[PDB]
């Protein structure tokens, strides 16, 4: 009854061979992933739930046809890829907490990262390849308290009883991403929270669209019709006109490809959420 693709991933990621379960190895599976599979919500725009959070599942959409996804599913793909290596995985959930106002209300547990023990390595490892623009680009110790350096900016975790934030230093200034715990969480308490993310109309990622990639040079982040991209040195705006200009570059810049959502105008709701 199958068994886990591990070189299609591989080869979806621009790797090959089979690497030893170490921290050399789970630095370079991160930097492949960022930079191979993009973030995108394709499917909740268009009212696809992302309910299925299986291997089965996330191989078929990431892997075999050149569709990117949400944190569920980077995270998702990664966990098993890397249980299949040899590491040991644990999936947490997290409060999205990014640019929140002082007060502001709980936010949902929305978002699934992973902790991971790697052979030959004392504690455990951070891993998330699904916030998006902003996600990690390196594993970082699970450890709060000290800046942690990356392949892009400086990260650092705190912790307040078992509740962690992680935090970016972005542009020089310090920036809360999420809170997690680390209790291990079920598959299907994931499929839950997924559930909510891709069919709550209320949500982030289906009321508009987001894409991003991260290079070793470029974070690339759109939502709607505005293209933000930070390098050393500079950031770029790139503001498009109207939805064909932004299905040009999910196709041509960010490398989706459209031809999976044959028959549900795509354009059309594209068109409707250029600012939202």
């Amino acid at each position: 009854g199958m068994a886990m693709d591990l070189g299609g991933y591989l080869t979806r990621i621009g790797l090959d061979g089979r690497p030893r379960p170490d921290l050399g190895t789970l630095h370079a599976i991160v930097a492949a992933h960022n930079r191979s599979i993009p973030f995108e919500n394709l499917d909740p725009l268009l009212g696809i739930p992302v309910a299925d959070l299986s291997a089965e599942a996330l191989f078929a959409k990431l892997v075999d046809r050149r569709r990117g996804g949400y944190c569920y599913e980077h995270n998702g793909l990664l966990g098993y890829v890397l249980e299949e290596l040899g590491f040991e995985v644990e999936r947490l959930s997290g409060r999205v907490v990014w640019m929140r106002a002082d007060d502001a209300p709980l936010p949902a547990q929305t978002h699934n990262v992973l902790s991971v023990a790697v052979p030959g390595a004392d504690g455990r490892y951070l891993v998330d390849v699904g916030f998006g623009g902003q996600t990690l680009t390196s594993p970082i110790r699970l450890e709060a308290g000290p800046v942690q350096q990356t392949r892009h900016e400086p990260y650092r975790l705190t912790r307040h009883g078992d509740d962690h934030t992680l935090a970016a230093q972005v542009r020089g200034e310090w920036q809360p991403l999420y809170t997690f715990t680390t209790e291990p969480r079920p598959r299907i308490d994931l499929e839950v929270g997924s559930w909510y993310v891709s069919t709550h109309p209320g949500s982030h990622f289906v009321t508009g669209l987001t894409v991003a990639v991260v290079t070793d040079d470029a974070r690339y982040n759109l939502r709607g019709r505005n293209l933000a991209v930070h390098r050393s040195g500079a950031t770029e705006h790139i503001r498009f006109d109207s939805a064909a200009q932004v299905l040009d570059a999910i196709v041509n810049r960010f490398g989706i490809d459209l031809g999976d959502l044959a028959g549900r105008d795509v354009q059309a709701r594209v068109a409707e959420v250029l600012d939202t």
